[PDB]
DNA sequence: AACCGCCAAGGGGATTACTCCCTAGTCTCCAGGCACGTGTCAGATATATACATCCTGAGCGTAATCATGGTCATAGCTGTTTCC
């Protein structure tokens, strides 16, 4: 049996064109661009990546992070078609600090997963490996970096894995 | 939450060649600014008064202390009662 890819192009958030243009017009202000690769890449990744796109002092958890977000939507949509299909899913980052929200948002959505990162431990790695891998796993979705996730291990109770980023 | 390894990629610091036009050296020139006389004014001088202010009690207020009274507590005395 091959694998299927499509390649999911969204249009970045017309809420964060804002601070997208911000950042090419250098308008939000007086820090640091040492790397305009990163900078763009951060806010082509999500937008409250930049310290300050949440201005609530109690940082509001709701709809507005998807609203606010490009990807989320499709996401939200993608995660409700995955959720009836039965599609065990995987999501691949490049930001740790990306992947707190994501946490954050699968809270909102009330799904179990298991959340390994880079540096999180020794047993844990095992534990949620087994938890997310185990024989009829509620653990719909699985929140994983990239450069410390997928190297060798076997997720064939998965079938559907998606990347947040390139 | 520092440390350390790791990772890629712009970024700008380095190097080479060249051009050029501006500053340097000279040189001609002259009036600006510096020495050189001089009067006048604004600080210095010399009193006198007005005033602030400190000093030390003139006195006044305040509290601290001793005096003084009243009151209650306890002890002593005796009268009453009951018992043998």
């Amino acid at each position: 049996l091959p694998k299927k890819e499509l390649n999911l192009y969204v249009g970045m958030s017309s809420m964060q064109k804002k601070w997208y243009k911000k950042i090419l017009e250098k308008d939000e202000s007086k820090t640091r661009l040492l790397n305009i690769m990163m900078q763009l890449r951060k806010c082509c990744n999500h937008p409250y990546l930049f310290d300050g796109a949440e201005p609530g002092p109690p940082y509001t958890t709701d709809e507005h992070l998807v609203y606010n977000a490009a990807k989320l939507q499709v996401l939200d949509k993608l995660l409700k078609k995955l959720k009836e299909e039965g599609s065990r899913v995987l999501i691949f980052s490049q930001m740790s600090r990306l992947l707190d929200i994501l946490e954050d948002y699968c809270y909102f959505r009330n799904y179990e997963y298991c959340r390994i990162d880079g540096s999180t431990a020794h047993e844990d790695r095992i534990q949620a490996i087994d938890d997310y891998n185990a024989p009829d796993s509620k653990k719909f979705v699985f929140l994983l970096t990239t450069r410390a996730g997928g190297l060798g291990i076997n997720l064939t109770s998965a079938d559907v894995v998606v990347l947040y980023d390139s």
